[PDB]
């Protein structure tokens, strides 16, 4: 069923709070992780999904946020409601 699987961290503010400890040097900025969301496990750069609970880390330069989601976690109904089913499916299809 849809509601969130982390429902506390629903909202952004709440859920951008948690990066206080992410590791500063990583190229995926706190507000960028929070805007695809993400909250911070406090774990070395490990983040879960609000909606899906999804865990993705392992952060590498070039990655994106939304895309990672949409990536891994491609049944999170978070995604598909910021991004669209298109992109989703776009993503799905990218070759590299
Ligand atoms: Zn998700």
């Amino acid at each position: 069923n849809y509601f969130p699987q982390y429902p506390e961290y629903a909202i952004e503010t709440a859920r951008l709070r948690t990066f206080e400890a992410w590791p500063r040097n990583l190229k995926q900025k706190p507000h960028q992780l929070a805007e695809a969301g993400f909250f911070y496990t406090g774990v070395g750069d490990r983040v879960r999904c609000f909606s899906c609970g999804g865990g993705l880390m392992d952060w590498n330069d070039n990655d994106e946020p939304w895309e990672q989601h949409a990536l891994w976690l491609s049944q999170c109904r978070f995604v598909k409601l910021m991004k669209g089913q298109l992109y989703i499916d776009t993503v799905a299809a990218k070759p590299v």
